[PDB]
C-alpha cells in the first residue's frame, strides 16, 4: 500500500491523475519525483521550472555544484539529486526536446530510468514544451516502465484526452 490517491489505474504498474506535480509532491512526499530536465540541468520552465521555483531555487544550486562537476546528462539520461523540501530524491531525466530537433527514439531509454527505482511520481517526459505528442509519450511510458509510476498530467484537458484515447 502506498500514499498517493485519486489516481485512475491504466495498468498493473501505471497510474494517473490531473494535478500539478509540484502540489503532489508537497503532499505525498514520495521517494522519487521525476523532473523533466535537460542536460545542462537548467531548470527554467515547464516541469522543471515550476518544481525548481517551489525548492526556492535551492534544486538549481545544487544542479549547477553537479553540472560543474561531472558536466551535461546524455539526452536519454539521468541523475539522482535532493528531492529538497518535495520528495527524498529528484530524479532528474532528460526525455528529448522536439523544439531542439532530437531523436523521438530517445523517449524509450529515458523512461528505463524509471525502472531503476520501485516508486516514482513523474511527469509525461517529452510532453507540454518539449514537442512530443503525450498520447506517444504514454503510451512509451506504459510500453517501458515496470516499476510502479503515479503520472500527474498538469492540463485537465490534456487528462481527459490521454484516459479517453489510452488503449
Ligand atoms: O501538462 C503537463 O503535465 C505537461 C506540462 C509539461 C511541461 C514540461 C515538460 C512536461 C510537461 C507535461
Amino acid at each position: 500500500v502506498n500514499s498517493f490517491s485519486g489516481y485512475l489505474k491504466l495498468t498493473d504498474n501505471v497510474y494517473i491523475k490531473n494535478a500539478d506535480i509540484v502540489e503532489e509532491a508537497k503532499k505525498v512526499k514520495p521517494t522519487v519525483v521525476v523532473n523533466a530536465a535537460n542536460v545542462y540541468l537548467k531548470h527554467g520552465g515547464g516541469v522543471a521550472g515550476a518544481l525548481n521555483k517551489a525548492t526556492n531555487n535551492a534544486m538549481q544550486v545544487e544542479s549547477d555544484d553537479y553540472i560543474a562537476t561531472n558536466g551535461p546528462l546524455k539526452v536519454g539520461g539521468s541523475c539522482v539529486l535532493s528531492g529538497h523540501n518535495l520528495a527524498k530524491h529528484c530524479l532528474h531525466v532528460v526525455g528529448p526536446n522536439v523544439n531542439k530537433g532530437e531523436d523521438i527514439q530517445l523517449l524509450k531509454s529515458a523512461y528505463e530510468n524509471f525502472n531503476q527505482h520501485e516508486v516514482l511520481l513523474a511527469p509525461l517526459l517529452s510532453a507540454g514544451i518539449f514537442g512530443a505528442d503525450p498520447i506517444h509519450s504514454l503510451r512509451v511510458c506504459v510500453d517501458t516502465v515496470r516499476t510502479n509510476v503515479y503520472l500527474a498530467v498538469f492540463d485537465k484537458n490534456l487528462y481527459d484526452k490521454l484516459v479517453s484515447s489510452f488503449l
